[PDB]
């Protein structure tokens, strides 16, 4: 990607090929470089990505209202899953668990649980991915303490199967 | 949220409680205003949120890969679903469908088919959420041409129920 705009020597503005402007803070990113030049990845300290407030209505509350701690947790949870599967999983699961863990905490406080009505079938039909979900759950309860029931783990397994881009082992 | 850092009159830097530094651009955001003061909502024209090269492993590819068109579509999908349900669904579904749609396109192109073997149970067990999922899918396929089968739609329904705040109506 290339630098399109320059705010200062350290902070530059990039337009990704995916049509998204990024603001990258680095140290001397515009120094000894030019606009239209490919963004140096060594001097990158911090990156900022564009929220287009007109289009990104609800998208805003993800990047605003999700605790960074929960973010790390979810990233590491699915990194665990990705480590076990070997496949670069669909990005959808990562963001779903950040809100889902936070909502699970609230659900736990409410004294309510959700049920997976497909669980009896799911447990048998999807053994490995459910097991990885269980292992992930172990990681969840050991890192945060949040314990989700098998139903909820089943929903995670459903997201895992949607996250698996082609079974090939 | 507060304006903590100021690069110029139109571009400011917020430090959110969720440990997120934000670069918000808007005409006169720092104009007359002060550090520690709240970002003027009417002067918010463009927002940028922090992406960390170390922390955001997968979280990075979300905000990089997602096209603005697909974002609009997904916001509209959930808008349809949210209008039908009258429930402000969990934030996960919005971002999950942007990736799910892009990955579904890729899935369709690669010739990856995933038949939901749970769908046959889902028919009776998940009537409304799946029906609305289908209606939303109709909307997607008419607007974009991107057509998914009942199986994939069923998986979308699983995402919907994970984003559902239960039947609290």
């Amino acid at each position: 990607m290339k630098i399109a705009k320059v705010i200062n020597n350290n902070v530059i503005s990039v337009v990704n090929e995916q049509g998204k402007e990024l603001v990258v803070m680095g140290r001397g990113l515009a120094f000894q470089k030019k606009s239209g030049d490919d963004v140096d990845e060594a001097r990158i300290e911090k990156v900022f990505t564009l929220d287009n407030k007109d289009v990104s209505e609800k998208f805003k509350t993800l990047l605003y209202d999700i605790p960074i701690e929960c973010m790390e947790v979810s990233e590491e949870i699915i990194s665990y899953a990705k480590l076990q599967l070997g496949k670069k999983l669909n990005d959808s699961i990562y963001v779903s668990l950040t809100n889902h863990i936070n909502f699970a905490i609230q659900r736990n406080q409410k004294g309510l649980d959700i049920k997976n009505a497909l669980l009896w079938e799911t447990k048998r039909l999807y053994k490995d991915e459910f097991a990885i979900g269980k292992e992930a759950l172990v990681m969840v309860k050991n890192k945060t303490g949040v314990s989700l029931p098998e139903d909820e783990a089943g929903f995670i397994a459903l997201h895992i199967v949607n996250a698996e881009l082609n079974e090939l082992q």
